[PDB]
């Protein structure tokens, strides 16, 4: 429901699923007698905080969450240190798949895709001090659902999640959340970053979350988003007019005397401008996400190509074409589980420079000495 | 309605009880001849604010809406100086009951439970400088409803208000709504705060909002929620991992560089986060919500208990239990108009420092020195 | 001796151990080739600081001196790292006795129960830069003296220590120095904080320093002190009227315009002011200290009972009895070299958050990880 | 005792006479049903602060101790708000006697006499924040003691105090504590400031606070003090060489690049710099104190006089008679209870203006508008 809808009695059982209860049954919360937290209780009795945690060894996957039967995830909390936030990737399959729904590296799936973190106070996604991550997405599901992420890192990780979800209710005409990452580092020459490509279904686009690195100066958001869908071949269907445009922004995000200016709106925002400090944090960073939620973008056989330019300036009044480093999230429901995706996001493609050092492993936490 | 349902047209009446329109009457507003007003109108006439607040002598209680038939609070707007916000009680009865669904000191009914303002941008509650004291909780009831404010303190007190509601709408499967209050100072040794106890009947559980004072140093908010529904006994459903965690947060509300950040979102918050001025502002303090209105906490048959863990940190990584100074208001739907209650609260038991003095009423507005 | 008759000539012996010279003998110092010190001087001989300190294992209790026969220790320097300060207990050991005259933590026997450096410069107690602590308590003994320090903490701890005393003159009438140390955590609604209970003998009462972290706002020392003495049982016979009061000062400790101010004297002292850093250090705290020195509070048969009340102010210039963190330590001198003394102090009633990080470990000196 | 003899065994009583227990007796304290602080316990019940400080009704006098008996005052501790620093007047008569040995107004006594909260870190005297003032003075008796307190000004005053004393020692060669005030405003030319004058009997001289308001630019401390004891008629026996001098600095208290520097020790200071704000507070003024304790100036007959001359500076390297604004307070032992003594200080004498405001009234707290 929402706040309009919130009195209205209904037949729906709430459960969820965290480390203090992996399968979210009822009555199974907080029976651990062994766990992240068993030491710490170690004067005090049991059911004192024993399993707040998990710990996911270098290389490998953990199942957050494995759901049984008809069901729809109403809120993901989720945390993890700073850097890991770009190498661990969170997956969903839904309905028994194969393939996963949802692939994204962690970061971005709540628009922190740079291991900075940014304030975030949109409806689907809530990002809080420090390194809260929320997502309100509503993913319903027939016949099943897991939950995974996995650690592409050398180092053991340590992860607090809480995946609260509803039983009871009819989805024979929900459609499925699914969410895909693609990363341009340096985009090619005159080539659109392409956002989605070959989505075959019925469905809707829903959101947007995209972080961009500037290697030209001046400014460098005048490139068009455009949306391919059904039948469209040569040609969009919804073509827009720039990049600070279609986050809803406009003029560069450029506040006269004040410059770059984040903002977070329940649709809208430009939650993150990354400034180089003059030393090793060299790359001057943006991070913008825009939620088609009142307007979605239907489709109703598919979505060839979601792509949007990258043009900055040039003397003589040009469009510069832009060797820029681009990364997006692009977010859609379908009438299927399983779509395209872009080749699985690698170590080497997600990562970002760790701290504020020369060397990542100088100012990861704490320091990595080989 | 809300944003996507607004256009729809509707057999539905919108009405308002203020203190310009007692009783709620169309064409009944704006008629006053007497009030808080007049005087301050004596060179103008009636129709210029007249009856703009009510004043309401120590110890009483003022009744702000009476309703006949069925209807639905849809938005309450109220204020009053911030001396007040932990001496009055604001209540709610549904359908003639004989006890009230909503039983919650002033202040923490709008996350604000220490007399500080604190700005608060979510989407039940919304409060405003300066203690513009904003609900859009949807209180629907069947057959009438009565809305009381009681000064609990030796002080008269003013009031203005403006409860807006419908007429003509189908209550019979909405739930009515309900609020509780508890506060222990300092909390016994290893019990958790209790929320909730004993709530018998279908609904679901909303919103949490917590005043928490600190008397340990370190990090406090380790302990965990635990939602007991249905036929829980020993063990809860729903375990959280962690106070911050459950609000939205994570590591201590702590960004690097800048400490505790408070932050409000649509659906979580801390709002508040007061800092000790070194002399008589001794006391550490923070305010914290979340509402469950996308992944509301539904029960079929009841709630036996909600709590959370007060847990901070002791020397060789050890929990510490904490003695610390903390109130719950806690927000649920149920399918009756009554329900279990914890004792009623009391002027003592609300009562918060006034002002920054070394005494209450040397700080009050105006001084008291009586 | 004092300044006014340090002139006159004496029968007396001075003596000092310290690690250096482990039993305090005529030219026994400085003979240590092991020790802590004596790689650190591998190129130079011995007698080049090879035994300046002792480490203490966790858990174990080491003693810092032993005195045959009669004597008075007149000057003990001491010190060890701040972490230490609320895990180490001093006690003293007059004539044999199995029971101590003396329990109380480390620090707070130096006006320091805070594990926060206060600069102290009062006449029995000066703590100096950085945690030299300092005790001018004369204490006289009949038939032998052991002082000893427990480490209560689960790591090995450095101290550093120097124990001066004199051979000679009659103890005959010379009292025996007693120090005793309670903390309430939080306090019971209501109740006075007990500060000294149920002493027999005859002697007087000479120091008071107590550690109070405040639970409420607005001024939180109104309470006063009460004396029993001798025969006295419901009522007082010295009764205080205020916490800032009883320790000399007056009017909150507020200077208009400046707030509590840390001041140290002779006799009295608020040497320690602890503000809230708005993370997470977030109790404000306070140390404060009065000497009963020209003024001694004497008692001919005992001392029923020593309390302070925990007043702060509410609603309606109503006191706001006060649910706060009170622990004391009591001076007095006592006929026998025994008394009646509360439960021992543990580690965990002692301890204080270390350092200023969200988890003591990690704000201990190295983190403990 | 002190310090160096706190560890003697002592067939001695202490008593202490405060609001909470009025006459001193033992088991006597805390058990007033009435009070200033009963409506303040009206919601906790009995013995919660209940009678901690008295109102004294504007012109009248309050007994704040009277003892029987033979006995010696060891501390004083008294407090009450700025306002009234300048119009109260304590006195102090001993046994029986109809004169008192003490008359001084109040904030003089304690080093502050200009109403503005100075520390004093001193032996003797104690002023602690805000307003807590402590005297060590030693105050023996051998028939009794009346300790009270005159409020001349036009308003009701709140006082809360403690009056700490001894029972059991012999008295009979103690002498009686007395101190003494004078001011001069403006000082006559070329006319020394007398601090004491026409002493009769055997004693010492132990003590002078001076409160001091220069008129004149430059330096005003070239001023030499002067004692003429026993047969002295003409000339004194010890002769100052200047103001600060007497006080123990030197160089006009200045430190180059600081100016004028505040400083207390134990017997000797500079407690108060006064420093115009350029507005309503234009009056520069000086705290200054010695006490003569380990250096007592003794008299077998008597004192004729102890004056300071006011020196300055004119052009030509010439002095400058002062037309100064100065209060000194003189505190001597002598062997019986009286002495010749000057007028009693008048409300308007003693006067000093209230607050930073252009009318008294007006900075007082809280406003007499």
């Amino acid at each position: 429901p929402d706040l309009n809808s919130i009195a209205a009695l209904r037949q729906v059982q709430t459960r969820s699923i965290s480390p203090e209860n992996f399968d979210g049954t009822a009555g199974g919360g907080g029976r651990a007698t062994e766990g992240t937290g068993a030491d710490c209780a170690r004067d005090l009795g049991p059911g004192w905080k024993i399993s707040p945690s998990v710990d996911i060894k270098a290389g490998e996957t953990f199942e957050l969450a494995s759901i049984e039967g008809a069901g729809k995830i109403t809120h993901i909390w989720i945390t993890t240190h700073t850097d890991n936030w770009r190498t661990l990737i969170l997956r969903a399959f839904w309905d028994g798949a194969d393939e996963p729904a949802v692939e994204v590296p962690y970061g971005d799936f709540f628009c922190n895709g740079w291991g900075v973190f940014a304030q975030v106070n949109s409806q689907a996604i809530a990002a809080n001090p420090h390194g809260g991550f929320n997502s309100y997405w509503p993913m319903p599901f027939r016949d099943g659902a897991r939950l995974t992420i996995e650690n592409t890192s050398v180092v053991d990780v340590r992860v607090y999640y809480q995946v609260t979800y509803e039983i009871g209710g009819d989805h024979s005409n929900d459609a499925y959340f699914h969410a895909q990452w693609r990363r341009s580092n340096p985009l090619e020459e005159l080539t659109p970053h392409v956002i989605l490509e070959g989505i075959e279904g019925e469905g809707h686009y829903v959101g947007t979350y995209i972080a961009w690195g500037v290697n030209s100066n001046g400014w460098w958001g005048e490139g068009e988003i455009k949306f391919y869908l059904d039948d469209d071949t040569d040609h969009p269907t919804i073509c827009g007019t720039g990049t600070e445009d279609y986050f809803g922004g406009a003029w560069n995000f450029d506040i006269p005397g004040k410059g770059y200016t984040e903002f977070s709106t329940p649709y809208l925002g430009m939650p993150q401008v990354i400034r180089p400090d003059g030393l090793y944090v060299s790359q001057q960073r943006f991070g913008m996400y825009r939620w088609h939620l009142q307007d979605p973008i239907h489709f109703a056989t598919g979505i060839p190509k979601v792509d949007i330019q990258a043009l900055g300036w040039r003397s003589g009044w040009r469009y510069l074409p832009l060797r820029d480093d681009i990364a997006s999230t692009a977010m859609f429901y379908l009438d299927r589980p399983t779509a395209r995706r872009p080749k699985s996001p690698s170590a080497d493609d997600m990562e970002v420079h760790l701290g504020t050092a020369p060397v990542p492993d100088l100012g990861a936490t704490p320091p990595r000495v080989l």
